[PDB]
This record gives C-alpha cells, sequence and structure tokens, in this order.
C-alpha cells in the first residue's frame, strides 16, 4: 500500500543550498533564546512565549489560530492555548509539523526544557522563516497541499500519568478536528481518491519533533504506516553527508541519526488522540532519550549546536522535498 502522494526526490541544487547554513545561524539562535525560559502552564512567561510564536508566524503572512480551552488537571481547572498556523488554510491536505511549547513543572526547581521542547519549537519557526520565499511561492500553485505547524500546549504531565492527567492540547485538538465535519467538495484540490469526512482527515502526515538538541540522537521508524516518509529523512541525511554538508567533530565522519532499521515496536500511547483517529505519524524523537531528559540539566549550555544545525538541514530539505519546493 503506497503513500497517497508521489515522491519527487529533492533537486541536487536544493540539497546543496539547504545544506550550507550561511548566518541563518543568528536568526536561529535569536529565535531559540526566546524559548529558553520556564514555560509553565498558565504563567506569564508561557503566555509571552505564545505571543512570540503567534507574532512570528503572522509576520510571515500565515493564518494563525489560538485554540484556547480549559482542562481538568489535578491542580484544578487550568487554561491552555494551542497555536495552529496554516500557510494556505484552503489547501485540502496539510503536511503538519508539531511540538509542544509548555515546559514540565519540575518537582526539584526551575526546568528550562531546552531539548524538551525549546529547540523543537525554535526549529519550527526557523523552518517557516528560512523557507518563506519558496513556501509563499508553493502556496499559490493550487495543488491542494500546504504546510501547517501545531505548537501544542499542556502536553507534559503533572503526576504519575493517570490516563486522565496529560496531553491536554492534543486530546482537545484531536477531538475538535475529528468533530468538525467537511468533505472534498468544500476544499481545494483534494487528491483524487481521498476520503475527507472531517478536519482531521486533512492531516496528511503529522511530523512530531521532541527531545532534540543533545548530541548524537538515534531515531528509528516508530510507525510502519509512515515508513515511506521516514525513509526520505534517512535518504536526505545520507545525501547531506555524501555532499560533505554535516558538521562532524573530525574529518571523514558521518552522522547516522536516522536508523535504516526495520520499524521498531515501542509503546506509542501518547499519540493516540491522533492514532485512534487514523492520523499517520512520524515521531522524530530519540531512542534512548537524551541523558538530560527531565533533569534540571536540560538547559542552554547542554545543547549541541552542531547536531542542531545538522538536524535543521535535514528538516529543511525534508520539508522542501515533501512540498516540492
Ligand atoms: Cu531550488
Ligand atoms: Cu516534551
Ligand atoms: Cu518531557
Ligand atoms: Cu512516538
Amino acid at each position: 500500500l503506497k503513500w497517497p502522494r508521489d515522491l519527487r526526490p529533492l533537486a541536487h541544487h536544493d540539497l546543496l543550498y539547504m545544506g550550507q547554513i550561511s548566518e541563518d545561524r543568528g536568526d536561529f539562535n535569536a529565535t531559540l533564546r526566546n524559548f529558553l525560559v520556564p514555560r509553565v502552564v498558565g504563567s506569564q512567561k508561557h503566555r509571552e512565549v505564545r505571543e512570540f510564536i503567534v507574532r512570528s508566524l503572522k509576520d510571515l503572512d500565515w493564518d494563525v489560530e489560538e485554540d484556547c480551552f480549559d482542562g481538568q488537571t489535578p491542580h484544578g481547572i487550568k487554561p491552555f492555548c494551542n497555536v495552529i498556523a496554516t500557510l494556505n488554510p484552503s489547501a485540502c491536505h496539510r503536511l503538519v509539523l508539531a511540538c509542544h511549547y509548555d515546559s514540565l513543572l519540575h518537582k526539584e526547581g526551575t526546568f528550562i526544557g531546552a531539548t524538551d521542547s525549546a529547540v523543537p519549537c525554535a526549529q519550527l519557526l526557523y523552518l517557516a522563516r528560512s523557507l518563506n520565499g519558496k513556501l509563499q511561492n508553493q502556496k499559490t500553485r493550487g495543488d491542494g497541499l500546504t504546510l501547517q505547524l501545531v505548537f501544542f500546549d499542556g502536553e507534559e504531565a503533572f503526576e504519575r500519568w493517570s490516563s486522565h492527567d496529560s496531553l491536554y492540547g492534543s486530546r482537545h485538538l484531536a477531538q475538535k478536528w475529528h468533530e468538525d465535519r467537511t468533505s472534498a467538495e468544500r476544499l481545494e484540490s483534494c487528491l483524487e481518491r481521498s476520503e475527507i469526512a472531517n478536519q482531521i482527515d486533512r492531516m496528511e502526515v503529522m511530523v512530531l519533533l521532541d527531545l532534540l538538541g543533545a548530541e548524537n540522537p538515534r531515531f528509528y521508524s516508530y510507525f510502519g504506516e509512515t515508513q515511506p516518509v521516514y525513509r526520505r529523512l534517512v535518504n536526505i541525511e545520507s545525501r547531506l553527508n555524501d555532499a560533505g554538508l554535516m558538521e562532524l567533530p573530525r574529518r571523514r565522519r558521518r552522522t547516522n541519526y536516522f536508523s535504516n532499521s526495520s520499524t521498531v515496536g515501542f509503546i506509542e500511547d501518547d499519540h493516540i488522540p491522533f492514532l485512534k483517529r487514523s492520523v499517520p505519524i512520524v515521531h522524530i524523537i530519540p531512542s534512548p532519550f537524551p541523558d538530560v531528559w527531565h533533569t534540571l540539566d536540560d538547559n542552554e549550555q547542554n545543547l549541541h549546536h552542531p547536531t542542531i544545525s545538522n538536524l535543521n538541514k535535514i528538516f529543511k530539505a525534508f520539508v522542501s522535498e515533501y512540498l516540492q519546493l
């Protein structure tokens, strides 16, 4: 069973371009420093991190919705706002990139969550800005595909996960889109034999980024359904290296972030408001988790700037290939 949208391999020139950062460096770091703050649900810093996401994307002429909602926590009802930015709201199908912008409320002290998920958030804003010229151009093709970015709120648990206790942003959004009904008829250029009953069916694939920014991550294909998309990330990282475009510690080394292994079978319970609704998922999360995971050392000084820049190359080339930029 084939992926519904045919592949067009990234043009060599684009590969070469996506691959050489050319300060960009400063744009990315400046964007990241906005996220290197505690991002606790309901706090003022949190709210301002939202306002920053919202402004940045509006500044690029994207449509931006704040899906703001209350949810029952174990610390009383709390307010939450997801941010959905869609490049071309009319386009039937969406390549969706997502991450959460809340930081874990940490029993021990101030938790910055540099990898979890400040870097992912920054990488999303950074992708949007950096590919803006090609993205604004692709938007008017009328081809029925667009890019969409979801910054979820309230994903991080408060307790020892009672199945009632986390994923506030994803449970809410997933439901909202599952219940908001539509059809190929009301949308722009759906694929020929696609079945659209509701907004969630418009998520063509959801690419979720987590726990990025530590040195030498290892990823695997966590879903057989997305295995054709996952392979594009493998192939892109391979071309980048071939072309000598990765930053390595020494000459004649290669990055091997994206394992070509057969699909693994890990517990995938936290995507699930999405999986029960059949949204295909690529989870870009390392296995094993970074050593800093949920420690107060998940900070700015523990980020591996060369890994981060290499990943940024992979993500830009990947977006570019998928949208045929
Ligand atoms: Cu080009
Ligand atoms: Cu997280
Ligand atoms: Cu976490
Ligand atoms: Cu996963």
